């Protein structure tokens, strides 16, 4: 069921912290 970008979700979910720290919102 590989629609598209079938990974980013994982990155944002896992990186979540790293993401908010890196970015802001």
């Amino acid at each position: 069921h590989v629609d598209k970008k079938v990974a980013d979700k994982v990155l944002l979910l896992k990186q979540l912290r790293i993401m908010r720290l890196l970015t802001r919102l």
